């Protein structure tokens, strides 16, 4: 059913695994993320951006949602605001029926990234609903460990070397997993890994074979992620890799049938696709067989 | 907010306009009918196929449009079954909440036409809703029959379309002998900025060719209110889908492809609204 953040990330950081907390734009997406979860028997972090919310219309974004859980009740989801950027979008996630937000401050100095997490975790726990921040303009794990008592946020995104996005290294890919260790221990609550998709090579394959280009494009491995979750990652953001396949099966259908305008031969292969980049990262990140 | 079929329709059989029946599978093709439908001031059918509702689920088919009458509430909607083909479809989309049902068994012959279609208006009207039904080019004096004996709400008969030129006369007498609201089926309209779209994009259509935009009109002054509308909407989305595709080959943001999309169909919607004559009906 539809649960707090923190009821599937707390079980998540005391049975260290990872969670995917995967994007969706639409009906689509969402649907073929809750087929995975149901396919892999895996809780389910489900995560709007602000973008998301405008282009769906947030009364639709929790509705489909609710469908969605009440079609599969069994399965734990979260409904999660993704990098909020006023505690006014946050309260209105909470009044809308989330039931995470993350506020985004990090781009402000320490004490103003703290003051406005602390207005939203106040506002949002008096609703139930669960709170992430981020750190990081790397994190200072001292700073975490302070940033965490002092605004009691439920999870917090260190920032360890990942970014949004499929370009995310020029040179070899580099996390600091010893400051993710250190920022875990100060702070001993779920921690969240922005920025984790790992352009896999069957989806970049399946991309470039359909037209498209990938020129640079680089993710964190598959290694790293499971590093990240063995170094305290619980929550594992993940939209790109979702969208790359979902879009490269919508260009290969669009190449090879001209005169094919039935929206659901370009949609359903491109959900399958989708589907299966999140079975398998429910596998790689421990979330497999958790219900 | 959601009403019965037969609400929106019998008004414009009063008052002599079309009413467009808007096909939708999914959220994007949805968003945009709607908007169409407050900017127009237009009353709305939407209308989902066996196989949308199949792909949707029928609890988001209708879960989607109940979220979306109370984003405007002040339109007037009906949730149709479109080519419903067996009595257990119509009444699952009944129990689930659709407001209309159609019941498409004009592949069988009059008498088994009619007892299936009577039987799914028995079901449909104890639980308050409307039904549609299918008769084939169509005999006026069966389709007097046919209504009379079914109590069916709305009627689509055969009149010219090449589905499952206008015969005007024959479609004015089905008119004067039934006396309920008619539907058109396979009536798209491949509008010409909409053909254009398509091919520049590196569609191909090639034959699939558009009835006439009089030809719709004439249809409306003959007596029909129920349009379907479909094909149209998708050659209009999938236009935009496939244009994206072509100029920016590293673009894989999907509300980059779907706004356009969902633009360009909601401007075929506005279009239609206005040409069938249900704009300005709220
Ligand atoms: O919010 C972070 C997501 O990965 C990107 O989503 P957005 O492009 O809809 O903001
Ligand atoms: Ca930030
Ligand atoms: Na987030
Ligand atoms: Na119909
Ligand atoms: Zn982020
Ligand atoms: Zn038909």
């Amino acid at each position: 059913m539809l649960v707090k953040g923190n009821e599937i990330l707390l079980k998540a950081h005391k049975e260290g695994y990872g969670v995917g907390a995967f994007n969706f734009v639409n009906f689509e997406m969402l649907n073929a993320i809750f087929e995975a979860g149901n396919e892999e028997n895996s809780p389910l972090f489900i995560q709007a951006s602000e973008g998301a919310i405008k282009y769906m219309g947030i009364d639709m974004a929790v509705g489909m949602v609710k469908i969605m859980c009440e079609r599969y009740p069994h399965i734990p989801v979260a409904l999660h605001l993704d990098h909020g950027t006023t505690f006014e979008s946050c309260e209105k996630a909470v009044k809308a029926g989330f039931t995470s937000v993350m506020i985004d401050a990090s781009h402000h100095a320490f004490e103003e990234n703290l003051e406005l997490t602390s207005k939203v975790v106040k506002m949002a726990h008096n609703a139930g609903v669960s709170v992430e921040a981020e750190l990081g303009r790397l994190v200072n794990p001292k700073e975490a460990e302070q940033f965490v008592k002092e605004s009691q946020v439920d999870y917090l995104a260190p920032a360890i070397g990942t970014s949004h996005g499929a370009f995310k290294f020029k040179g070899e890919p580099k996390l600091d997993f010893e400051r993710l260790q250190e920022v875990k221990r100060l702070t001993n609550i779920p921690l969240v890994l922005h920025g984790a998709s790992a352009i896999p090579d069957n989806v970049r394959k399946s991309y470039l074979d359909a037209g498209g280009d990938l020129k640079g494009s680089k993710g964190v491995p598959f290694e790293f992620l499971q590093e990240s979750v063995k170094g305290g990652i619980n929550k594992v953001n993940t939209d790109t890799d979702l969208r790359i396949a979902f879009i490269a099966e919508v260009r290969k259908v669009a190449n090879e049938d001209k005169s094919q305008f039935d929206l659901r031969k370009f949609f359903s292969p491109a959900q399958l696709a989708l589907k299966n980049v999140v079975k398998e990262r429910m596998k790689l990140l421990g979330s497999a067989n958790k219900i």
